[PDB]
């Protein structure tokens, strides 16, 4: 398939590069993160990707406790990104990196990126760290409501990307570093953060918000029925502040991408849960090979009409292209 | 469908009853359900095509008793009670053992006692154990539990790894959201990861004949299993965990999942295309779930009639050697 | 779900009533007749009780397609269409109409479609397969040359054409000899209709009129499941197909066809169709009065698909297709 | 996947070679002929390169079923079976065989089946639909009374019966008039075979002989997708069906049939079948030489199913069905 849109495609700046064992692989990953116009573009051309919505790597800004430096790095990353997109505006779009450890500053940088730089959304690597940085700051908290109101005003999607939990909140993985990251930890962290947003009633207050989750929903689709329907015989209203069910907000305010989850069975389950209209193609480059994502998607077992929507038209619609 | 086998069916004894809402008329009903075995439960089984019910103590129960002596005491009592209840109707009730795993040796002894002397057909443990001050979750992939697993394999009976909530110090991500703890989500995360720890530790290389059972359709594992092994596939460097093979291998070869508290056809279809119908078992999670809810859904779920028979009955019959 | 649109919903006029006599046992004949003749009363109460806002009505089968005499066919067609317009006018907020066409006379059929659409406001046409004319011994399929002008007018008026089933003529039914239970909805209807659809595709009709919209009931008359094979059988033979059409069957099916759930309330079938043609091209329908409205609605309300798709298949796809 | 078993794999003898002539263009005819006559070379090399350990061979179509003279049919069947036995004996660790039967003569077909199974070690029979006999103008379906003795023997011998396709006779093909491209594997084959199978079910054959194992290729010739409708159409009519069989079509399909992936390398189709008849009754097959072995194998090795089912469908279901363990 040609003319695809991919939106979990990362890059890095020298300042955040270290955020991502010794050898040829680490060397290649660094080159990939810093490259935009050469290797990346050539692969896009060879693998039917017309539009790539770029985002800074992780955890990047979310792991910078000093709000002052966080704002500085965010602005720096966004300016570099703007410069890179300007070189091939027909191929590259961008997500804003935000210094959410400072709500007001984050709201202001998002406005700058959207109104001044033409960015089409924001991508945040989970909870923020601030001050001593020992407390994970989730976005369902009161201090972030103004920010969400502005996100809804600008009407641009918010991509809730993964990050690892803090060491003190990772005991379950002690002795198992291989379970952290993309293997599992990433999904758990992001799925719950997403659930917190839903449970908080955020989408009752701002129903037009568009949240995006990669890796096919971080496991949410398969368990969505249980999330709401467990112990169904208990006919008492849910205790959380949100007015409706998790499935309602997930179906109405979320979109999921195929980033790093090239599995047909998983895609079928998702199509039968959230629907093809809310699934978007993405690769997770440079952490995943573009050819791997594209070859799989070009041949996955779905209707051709859905391959067109998932690979291109859903995104073009979502980002008003 | 008639003649079904259900195996995540709970009961409680006065000592563990409190572990199991609000002041609402629901708490009263739940209590009655947990304490009942021969009456209400049996009538529902007769009304909903369930011939065999493999009973297990509630949660967290024994896993939440930090004092070894006490844990060993409560477990033995819960197992003696269970043994007595099953003896009243051996043609309908089977049993899973409650184990005081905060004491590896005592747990091994009690499992042997239950299996060899009481005829229990397996064990059901509610996640990690608490011991001493009870501030450290004790996972079963740890070295001290290897002798135990060797005995489990020797006795050749399944181990049902059931959920429990993580300790508060390990649940900050849920702070302010108590509604996310329990069956809503926390149970799955806790159990899925414990299962992965067992896999990564190489436990199944050492004891390949082990049979582990997970409820709630695998605690989310099937949907993400491909990613668990294949994420960042371009990096051809070998994984550094002790296990010799991949997660999917151990999941496909040493695990079975049940339909407990997850009556969703889409989820069942995904599981069928991931682990296979031969590895899926009907279960309800009674009394936390209504038996009629579980049965009505399963009787009509969109699968092959041949698979409805296997998932609803024959897979469990074979697994627990009920035909011979 | 409320506000659904159903479009394979039949009625009959005295002149065509007997055509449905041989499709149900004698004990059910009186009831089927009542249903076929009723539009304003019981039918509407069933619609209200089962969340159906719009019902696009059509004459029963084979009706006009089984009238060998051109003059008579044109007469009955106009009559049925006039009656249908009368009934819709009684409840214009709930009923829409498909035209009955005397296709044994191409020109007359073209004229009648124009009258129905431009003058009566009908939203499409429903034809029960091939037509009989003259001695009525030869099935007349619509891929034939003489029907090209008609198709050009269908595309110009831009209204869908519902290719409905009918049984094959006796001389073309020997495979069912001794098995009358295989004729009709059991199987013969699907074969007859699926092949007729393939004939239209293979003839290149959609190359000439790419904007045509064809609708098939009973989930595509079996087409989705075998569509890959229809084009890809013997793929090693790298030569172009021998038929007139310039492209593949899958292209025309994917681009010019829509299928409904009439008389095929099977979740597995719906899932296969979703993964072959997509939810955007599947429409809810019941096949009342040959199928119970509650059977269709109850199944569709609970089938295992995304809620977003239940809304599309149940309502918005049809509203989009018929420009409502 | 290695060690696969494939069971809709054809070959031909000079006497039946021309039967496959019209099914392929002119330039590809030479290649197809080579493939049909080859068993020990090209075929074996493809099996070794594409993980196929066992190939259950069968004569091409329509072959014997299109020979109206009983005597000639009996001769051709026997000749074809002897050649096949000869070929299998060259590499018995890789090749097994399906008997060709002269069903235009019930008693003769019964005797030949016995000969192939008892004396030649054949593991079943493959018949290309209805038979033609005498004037050959009447399709003879196997649900007819004269074939009951035959079926009784099939059940006694306890070997599967592969109901393979064939095109209907011209007078029974008017729906395809003007569309020769709709005959054969494109569609006519499936319609013809699906209905023949339904006739067997409706006749009550499986009530009388419940241990029969019937096999259909091309993923059930379309049956799985419409199976619910076949039994449940017009469900509001609460009156039993009119056919002589005691139960439902779905019951006989679920209990007496097995389907193969021959010439239908489609994942969506396989998923539907898995949810209708179950993975335990789906078997890998290619339809070589009409389909490329690599096409079938590459698709099956990667299709979206549980690895445990890939093993069953690709090998163990067949080994179990043909008692190879
Ligand atoms: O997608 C990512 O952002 C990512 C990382 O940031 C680190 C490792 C793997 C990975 O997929
Ligand atoms: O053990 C369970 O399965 C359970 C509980 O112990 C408490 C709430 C829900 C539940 O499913
Ligand atoms: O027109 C129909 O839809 C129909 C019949 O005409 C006869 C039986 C069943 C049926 O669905
Ligand atoms: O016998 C077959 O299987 C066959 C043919 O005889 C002709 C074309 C395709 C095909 O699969
Ligand atoms: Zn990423
Ligand atoms: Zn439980
Ligand atoms: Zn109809
Ligand atoms: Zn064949």
């Amino acid at each position: 398939m040609q003319g695809k849109v991919a939106l979990e495609e990362h890059f890095a700046i020298p300042e955040t590069l270290q955020d991502s064992v010794p050898g040829d692989y680490w060397k290649e990953l660094q080159h990939r993160l810093l490259d935009i116009q050469d290797t990346r573009l050539k692969l896009m051309d060879a693998h039917g990707i017309e539009t790539m919505i770029l985002s800074l790597n992780a955890p990047a800004v979310q792991a910078i406790p000093d709000r002052r430096k966080a704002i500085e790095i965010a602005r720096r990353a966004n300016d570099v990104l703007a410069e890179e997109c300007a070189k091939r505006p027909d191929r590259f779009l961008a997500f804003a990196a935000l210094p959410l450890q400072d709500p007001d500053a984050a709201t202001e940088e998002l406005q700058r990126c959207v109104n001044d730089l033409g960015f089409v959304g924001a991508l945040v690597n989970g909870f923020s760290q601030e001050g001593d940085g020992q407390t994970p700051l989730y976005y369902d908290l009161p201090q972030y409501r103004p920010f969400w109101g502005e996100v809804e005003k600008l009407d641009v999607p918010f991509y809730l990307h993964p990050r690892n939990p803090l060491p003190q909140d990772s005991r379950i993985y002690d002795g198992h570093p291989w379970l952290l990251g993309p293997t599992w930890a990433f999904a758990q962290e992001t799925a719950v953060h997403a659930l917190r947003l839903m449970a908080s009633g955020l989408f009752d207050e701002h129903p037009r918000l568009n949240i995006i989750l990669g890796h096919m929903g971080e496991g949410l689709p398969y368990m969505m029925w249980r999330i709401d329907h467990r112990n169904a015989w208990v006919k008492l209203p849910p205790r959380y502040p949100a007015k409706r069910r998790f499935m309602d907000y997930f179906n109405e305010n979320f979109h999921i991408t195929t980033s790093g989850n090239f599995r047909t069975q998983t895609l079928i389950d998702a199509i039968l849960e959230i629907g093809a209209d809310r699934i978007l193609f993405s690769t997770d480059w440079p952490f995943e090979n573009i050819d791997h994502a594209s070859d799989w998607f070009n041949a996955t077992s779905i209707a051709e009409a859905d391959r067109v929507k998932i690979g291109r038209t859903n995104a073009r619609r979502l980002f008003k292209l």
